[PDB]
C-alpha cells in the first residue's frame, strides 16, 4: 500500500457541520418528543453533507451550481410538519470557492461564512440531508447521486458497498481514488442514516487519512473493522451503526 498525505489537510480543509457551515441550513420549527425544543435552531448540514461538502471544497468544481434539486423532507423529521419541500437554487448557484474558505474558524466575516453555508445547505441538501438539530443523511446514493446530478463531478463518482467488497478490494477502491490524490467520501450507514467522512491520505497499513463529521474527536486514520462514529449519540437510532456501509469514490471533475 502506497503512503498518502492528507489531501484535505493539503488544502487546509477543515469543515463543521454547526460552526458557518449550518448557517444556511433550514431553521427547525417543530419539536421532537423526548428531546428539547429546535424550533428557531439553524439545523445542522449532517455527515454527509459536510463529508462531501468538504470533498466539494477540495476539488471547488462547480463555480455556480449545475441543476436545481428538490426533496421533500422526511416525514420521520421531527422538526417540521411534514410535507414540507426544500428547494437549493444550485443551478442558480454562486460557487466562489474563493470565499467558500476550506477552514472556518466561526470568526470570520459574514461573505465567506456565507459561502460554505450555501454549499453545506445545496450539498445537504442535493443530498436530501435530513435537517434538525443533528442532520441525518442517506449517504453515497444521495452523494454520489448529488456529486453528479446537481454538481455535475466527473462521471467518475460512484457509490460502493464495503459490506458487498473484501476489506482488500475495498481499500483498492479508496487507496486508487488516494494514489491520484482524489478524496473518498465514505459512510457507515446504520439506524439514523450513513454516518459519513472524508478520505484524503494513506500511511501505507491499509489506513487512509480521514475527516471525520466532528470536531477534533479520531480525527486520522480509518478503521477497517470498527466504522463507527466515536462520539455516538446522534438521533434516536444508535446502536448497531453498520446496516449500509459503502463509498463514494472518484470525486473530481
Amino acid at each position: 500500500q502506497p503512503v498518502v498525505k492528507s489531501l484535505l489537510d493539503s488544502k487546509g480543509i477543515h469543515y463543521n457541520q454547526g460552526n458557518p457551515y449550518n448557517l444556511l441550513t433550514p431553521v427547525i420549527e417543530k419539536v421532537k418528543p423526548g428531546e428539547q425544543s429546535f424550533v428557531g435552531q439553524h439545523a445542522a448540514t449532517g455527515s454527509v453533507a459536510t463529508a462531501t461538502a468538504q470533498i466539494m471544497k477540495y476539488h471547488n468544481y462547480p463555480n455556480k451550481g449545475l441543476k436545481d434539486y428538490t426533496y421533500t423532507l422526511s416525514s420521520n423529521n421531527p422538526y417540521f410538519n411534514h410535507p414540507k419541500n426544500l428547494f437549493a437554487a444550485i443551478s442558480t448557484r454562486q460557487y466562489n470557492w474563493n470565499n467558500i474558505l476550506p477552514t472556518y474558524s466561526g470568526r470570520e466575516s459574514n461573505v465567506q461564512k456565507m459561502a460554505i453555508s450555501e454549499l453545506m445547505a445545496d450539498v445537504g441538501i442535493s443530498v436530501d440531508m435530513d435537517y434538525g438539530p443533528s442532520s441525518g443523511s442517506a449517504g453515497s446514493s444521495r452523494v454520489q447521486r448529488a456529486l453528479k446530478e446537481n454538481f455535475g463531478y466527473n462521471q467518475s463518482v460512484h457509490q460502493i458497498n464495503r459490506g458487498d467488497f473484501s476489506k482488500q478490494d475495498w481499500e483498492a477502491q479508496i487507496d486508487k481514488e488516494l494514489s491520484q490524490n482524489q478524496p473518498v467520501y465514505y459512510q457507515g450507514v446504520g439506524k439514523v442514516g450513513g454516518h459519513a467522512f472524508v478520505i484524503d491520505g494513506a500511511d501505507g497499513r491499509n489506513f487512509y487519512h480521514v475527516n471525520w463529521g466532528w470536531g477534533g474527536v479520531s480525527d486520522g486514520f480509518f478503521r477497517l473493522d470498527a466504522l463507527n462514529p466515536s462520539a455516538l449519540g446522534t438521533g434516536g437510532g444508535a446502536g448497531g451503526f453498520n446496516g449500509y456501509q459503502s463509498a463514494v469514490v472518484g470525486i473530481k471533475p
